[PDB]
């Protein structure tokens, strides 16, 4: 059948893009600039980008600009979204095209007559912002939005836009009986076909880059595997069972026990062996996936497959060096 995929030439975007051609989908895959080669080419170079892949130009800030590529769709991925944690204008740069591009599209499915499910990709971001971090988060967590802007942690304008947005496009699906379904990753970490840095790469490679400003992102920190994430995105289309949120995290574990495997299976780089203000007391958070596991959905891999992945192929696209 035929989908729309926003964002197509991301990390998320560009994988499933991948695993849905291999599944036998006909994708229309959406970028902002088709001619940028760096964005493009990685996804042109996919078996059945010939005959089953086109590119259509979008952008989630003017207004209708996915209504070509959504018409005819039978399903859609919204993956596309503003990823800059340092905007000087966050209210017009990322969180009002956050939230008004997510109803552009609902409104553009709507249009279209065609497609049979919406799936967003939210954020863990619209779950455990808060001041207080429970043990276990499931899909009736939503974040504090007046914390998160009080506090203004490292991504707090990305984590309000994915919030308001995920709230804004249920309230716009319950109104207008659209099936809708949100897939709430929390970092997603592995192997990627990009030929950039990935966004949540820059997280989650941290310990090894010493980029300290995400270390709070990864303090009580919960991850998944790119794939696994790629895999459930086509599970909850195709399943006809799926309604509401789906939390998609496999493992949990805190600054220190990430830095550990870390420094066990890369040797080479400068990994510290101690953090300021996390002890080996504090408090590991989970991302409970019970809720997806239950339809009968299967992770696949572990931490140390997503964390060689993410670093081998750095490696081998020369975005980490070999060694400190
Ligand atoms: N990776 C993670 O750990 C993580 C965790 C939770 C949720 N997510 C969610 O997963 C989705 C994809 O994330 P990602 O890691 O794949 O990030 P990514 O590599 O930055 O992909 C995002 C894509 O959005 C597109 N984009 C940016 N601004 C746009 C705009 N104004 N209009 C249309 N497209 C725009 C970009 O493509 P072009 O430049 O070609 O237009 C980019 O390739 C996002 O919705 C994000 O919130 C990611
Ligand atoms: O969207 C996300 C994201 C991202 O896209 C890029 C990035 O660099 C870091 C990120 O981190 C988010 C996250 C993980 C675990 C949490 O407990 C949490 O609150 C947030 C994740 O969901």
């Amino acid at each position: 059948e035929t989908v729309c995929v926003t964002g197509a030439s991301g990390f998320i975007g560009s994988w499933l893009v991948m695993r849905l051609l291999e599944r036998g989908y006909t994708v229309r895959a959406t970028v902002r600039d088709p001619t940028n080669v760096k964005k493009v080419k990685h996804l042109l170079d996919l078996p059945k980008a010939e005959t089953h892949l086109t590119l259509w130009k979008a952008d989630l800030a003017d207004e209708g600009s996915f209504d070509e590529a959504i018409k005819g769709c039978t399903g859609v991925f919204h993956v596309a979204t503003p990823m800059d944690f340092e905007s000087k204008d966050p209210e017009n740069e990322v969180i009002k095209p956050t939230i008004e591009g997510m109803l552009g599209i609902m409104k553009s499915c709507a249009a279209a007559k065609t497609v049979r499910r919406l799936v967003f990709t939210s954020s863990a971001g619209t779950v455990n912002i808060q001041e207080h971090q429970l043990p276990v988060y499931d899909e009736s967590c939503w974040s504090d939005m007046e914390f998160c802007r009080a506090k203004k942690m490292t991504a707090w304008m990305y984590f309000v836009s994915k919030t308001l947005a995920e709230q804004a496009a249920w309230k716009y699906a319950k109104e207008n009986n659209i099936d809708f379904i949100t897939i709430i990753p929390t970092l997603v970490v592995g192997p990627f076909i990009m030929s950039s840095m990935p966004p949540s790469l820059i997280t989650a490679l941290s310990p090894i880059t010493g980029n300290e400003a995400h270390y709070s992102i990864i303090r009580q920190g919960q991850f998944v595997h790119l794939d696994d994430l790629c895999n459930a995105h086509i599970y909850l289309f195709e399943n006809p069972k799926a309604e509401g949120r789906y939390i998609c995290s496999s493992h949990d574990c805190i600054i220190l026990d990430l830095a550990k495997m870390l420094r066990e299976k890369y040797p080479e780089y400068n990994i510290p062996t101690e953090f300021k203000g996390v002890d080996e007391n504090l408090k590991s958070v989970c991302f409970s996936s019970k809720k997806l596991t239950d339809l009968g959905f299967e992770f696949k891999y572990s931490l140390e497959d997503m964390f060689t992945g993410a670093v081998d192929t750095c490696r081998a696209k020369g975005l980490l060096p070999p060694s400190h």
